[PDB]
Order: C-alpha cells, then structure tokens, then sequence
C-alpha cells in the first residue's frame, strides 16, 4: 500500500505540473488586450463608458469592485489601460457622506492618492466621484458624467 | 513514507495556490461578456448573425447556442441581452415537427418563457427562437440576424 | 500514518479532477470568439486595427509577439480569425535594410511563406511590413497603414 500511494503521488505531481504550465500560457492570452496584472490584483476594462452608479453595479455583479489603486505601482498599471483606451476612468472612492473626505466603498479612508495639482476642487459644488486621467493623475468629477468602466478582481 | 508526507504536504500548497489563481482568472474572463450559472457558462460574441451561422460558430467553439433549461438560467442569459441591448437566438427549433420545439439533440423542452400569444409561426415560417430584453421568448424566422450567445 | 496519507491523497485527487474539468471548459470560453489554438501556439486578435509599430508594442507588452505562422497548419488557423473579422492582419516580419530582404524580428531568413501571386512587390517603394489577407495569402504593405492586431502566445 506504500507502493500504491507512491504511484498515486507521482501521477498527481505530473497532473499538477501540466495544469500549471497550460494555465501560465492562458493567463497571458486572457489579459490581452483589456487586462493588467499587478501583484495579486487584476484590472479589467469593459471597453465602454458609463455613469458612476451603473459602473459600480457592473463591477459588483461581476464579483469585483471599481478600480481602487492602493499604491503607486497599482496606479501605474491602471494608467497603462487608461492610456491604451485613451479614455479617463472612474475609481471606486467617493466623498458623498462627508464633503472632502474620500473613502473606499467599505468606508475606510484612503491609503494612497495621486491628485492633480489643486484637486479635489469640488468644481460647481457637486463633484463627489473620482476619475483617473491618461497621465495617471486623479480629479474629483460629477458622478453623473460618463467615464471608462474598469473593474478590479 | 516520511518522504511521501513531505511530497503530499507540498502538493496541498501547490493545489491550493493553483485553485485560487484559477478562480480569480475565471471571474476576470466573464467580465463583461459572460455569465456563470451552476455548471453552465454563457458568453456572447458581441455581434449579430443569422441562425445557421450563429449555430456553426458555437459548435466550432465546442459549445452550442444558449439553451436555458430553468428560470435561473433564463435570468442569467437575460443579463447579457440587456447589457448589449440586442435580442439573442436560442438553440431550439421546430423545423422537424411544426409546433414542437426541441434542443439540438432532439429532446423536447423542459422549460419555456413564451411571451403572450407566442409561439405563433408568423407567416407560416418562424422556426427559430429569440429572447428579448425582458427575458420573454418569441418564435422568429431563422434568416433574421440576432445576438450570438453560446453556452459551454 | 498510512491511513493519514490515504485521506490526504484522496482529497487531492478530488481537487485535481475538478480543476481538470474546470480548466478544459474555461479554455473553450476564453478562445470564443477571438482566439485559435494550433499545436502549442495560440493566436488571439485584439479585435481592432493599428499601424505596425503600435501593433508590435501591444503584443510585446502583453508577453507575446505579432503573429508569425511557421507552417500551413498555423497559417490556416490564423486565416480563420482574419476571415471572421473580415480584416487583413499584420504579421511579425519586416524588410531588413541590413539584410536586403524580409526577415523575422530576430533577423533570420523566412522559411514557410504563403505569398500571393505577384508579391512581395514593394508597391510605391515603401512596403516594409507584411499582412495576411482573408484568403490566407501574404502581401507586403506599408507599415503606417492600419491593419488587424493579432498576437501569438
Ligand atoms: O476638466 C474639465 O474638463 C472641466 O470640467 C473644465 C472646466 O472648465 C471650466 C474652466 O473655467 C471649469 O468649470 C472647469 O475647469 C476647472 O475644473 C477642472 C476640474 O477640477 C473639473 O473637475 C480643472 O481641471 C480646471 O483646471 C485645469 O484647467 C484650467 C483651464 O485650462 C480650464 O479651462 C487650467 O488653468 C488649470 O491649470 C492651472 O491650475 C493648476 C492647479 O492650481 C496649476 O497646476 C496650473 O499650473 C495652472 O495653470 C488646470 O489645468 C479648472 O479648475
Ligand atoms: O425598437 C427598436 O429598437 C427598433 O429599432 C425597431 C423599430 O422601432 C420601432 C418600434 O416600435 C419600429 O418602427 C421598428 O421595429 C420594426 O423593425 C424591427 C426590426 O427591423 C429590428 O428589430 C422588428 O423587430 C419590429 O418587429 C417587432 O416589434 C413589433 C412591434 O412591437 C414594434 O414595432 C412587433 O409587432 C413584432 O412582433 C410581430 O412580428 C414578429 C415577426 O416580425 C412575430 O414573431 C411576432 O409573433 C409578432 O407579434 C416584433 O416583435 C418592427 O417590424
Ligand atoms: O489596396 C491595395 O491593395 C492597393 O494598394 C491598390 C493599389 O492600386 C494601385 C493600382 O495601380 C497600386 O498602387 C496598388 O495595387 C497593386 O498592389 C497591390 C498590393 O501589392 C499592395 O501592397 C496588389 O494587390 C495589386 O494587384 C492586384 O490587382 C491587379 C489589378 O491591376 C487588376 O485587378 C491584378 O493584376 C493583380 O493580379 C494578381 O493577383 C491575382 C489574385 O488576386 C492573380 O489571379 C493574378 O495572377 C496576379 O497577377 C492583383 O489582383 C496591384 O499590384
Ligand atoms: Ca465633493
Ligand atoms: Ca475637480
Ligand atoms: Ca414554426
Ligand atoms: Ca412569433
Ligand atoms: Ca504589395
């Protein structure tokens, strides 16, 4: 029975090696041209624009959330997608509860930001959502405007 | 046996890490053109075709045209139709026996969601089925062009 | 002890058998409708057009390269995507001004080719890139024209 278990372990090693190698190829295929991997996070664009409320619902129904960069490296990876599509995108964070205090959907306060000079400026008094430009910088923006839909998984 | 335990313990971690990575890439795969329901996956091509061309695309890809067999499956399919704002073909036809809709296997329907007054065989020649944005079904001529959605 | 190993191996067998089924289904989902697998090579189209230099960059940044069919079987698989999108696509190969002829990106001479009759013809004196037509035949084409982006992985 030690001999039999040894045979079974050897077969499993071969099967796991096969899946690892096959899946490694498919990761690259899948992310071309609308995805970007950075650390343990994956950004994926829908390739079209929506208002914030509708963008948020699409990401949540897909089992993820709107793009939420938590470091300069995550932000630069997101910027790569935004540049390639040439369309600014919504982020997840809003200051709807408390004006000036932007938070994640959980209510946690920001661990990273990349605001353009002078932003947030609440231009017109009702900019409660956040966009990322093609240069990677952030701007507060009215939630009713349409921007590129990018989710994180 | 001591070597075997080391090898088994190593496999536990490798398999755990592979399943996590696979699960994450599968979620990414389905956004925004797919829907998972039970063991079934629907995926839209994002364009319209006549029935025979749509059928061939799905079969060449190793699947078949969307074939909702329950209310839950129909609702999942309805989400893609609503997202693209384009009615889609189902797999089922009454080509062989008028009035008797079947799956590609020849099996009779186990579920239906016909709109009021349907199926009506309009013009004496509606043998394919479209699903609308409200999730209801209408029989339609097979030569019309509709959203291509396959199941896998 | 041996009883312990048997319980661990039985669990692992269940997990791997599930992954094999799930992965095989997933491959079909990913390849529909923009991918084609041939031997150990996968072609995937971006589903849009670009000039050559931008096309080449997109493939390299994704961890692949521009489509480079090396056999009749590979060419016929690529032709299926080109036919499906009804758009001729760029290949990887270019006219080397040091070698005085078409080469792969490495500088090596072409082996397999499928030139259309009368090609390459350097029409107008500046056709330094290569495209594949919807009939599968090859044509030299100006690099600044926009053609379907297809990468290989
Ligand atoms: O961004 C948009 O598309 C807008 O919504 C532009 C709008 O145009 C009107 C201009 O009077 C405003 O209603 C609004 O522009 C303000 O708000 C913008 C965003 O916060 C909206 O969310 C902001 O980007 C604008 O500033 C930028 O553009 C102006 C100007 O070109 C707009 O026409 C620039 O003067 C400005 O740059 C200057 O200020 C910066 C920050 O203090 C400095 O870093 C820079 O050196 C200055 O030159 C900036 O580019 C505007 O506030
Ligand atoms: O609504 C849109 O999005 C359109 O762009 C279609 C156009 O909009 C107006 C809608 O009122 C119409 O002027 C026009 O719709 C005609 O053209 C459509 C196609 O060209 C593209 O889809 C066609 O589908 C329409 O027919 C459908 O809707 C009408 C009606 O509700 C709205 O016009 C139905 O009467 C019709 O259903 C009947 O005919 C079907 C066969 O054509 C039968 O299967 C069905 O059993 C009948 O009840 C169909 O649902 C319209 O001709
Ligand atoms: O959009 C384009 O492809 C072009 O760039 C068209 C341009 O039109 C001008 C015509 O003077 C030229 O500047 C250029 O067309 C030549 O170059 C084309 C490509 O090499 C561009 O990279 C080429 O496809 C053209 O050839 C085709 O058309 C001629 C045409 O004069 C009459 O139809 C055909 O003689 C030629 O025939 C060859 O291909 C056939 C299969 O399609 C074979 O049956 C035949 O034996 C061949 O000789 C071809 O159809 C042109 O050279
Ligand atoms: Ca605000
Ligand atoms: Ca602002
Ligand atoms: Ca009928
Ligand atoms: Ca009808
Ligand atoms: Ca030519």
């Amino acid at each position: 029975d030690v001999a039999s278990l040894r045979q079974q372990v050897e077969a499993l090693q071969g099967q796991v090696q096969h899946l690892q190698a096959a899946f490694s190829q498919y990761k690259k295929v899948e992310l071309f041209p609308n995805g970007q991997s950075v650390g343990e996070k994956i950004f994926k664009t829908a390739g079209f624009v929506k208002p914030f409320t509708e963008a948020q619902l699409l990401c949540t129904q897909a089992g993820g959330q709107l793009a939420s960069p938590r470091s300069a490296a995550e932000n630069a990876a997101l910027q790569q997608l935004v540049v390639a599509k040439n369309e600014a995108a919504f982020l997840s964070m809003t200051d709807s509860k408390t004006e000036g205090k932007f938070t994640y959907p959980t209510g946690e306060s920001l661990v990273y930001s990349n605001w353009a000079p002078g932003e947030p400026n609440d231009d017109g008094g009702s900019e409660d959502c956040v966009e990322i430009f093609t240069n990677g910088k952030w701007n507060d923006r009215a939630c009713g405007e349409k921007r590129l839909v990018v989710c994180e998984f």
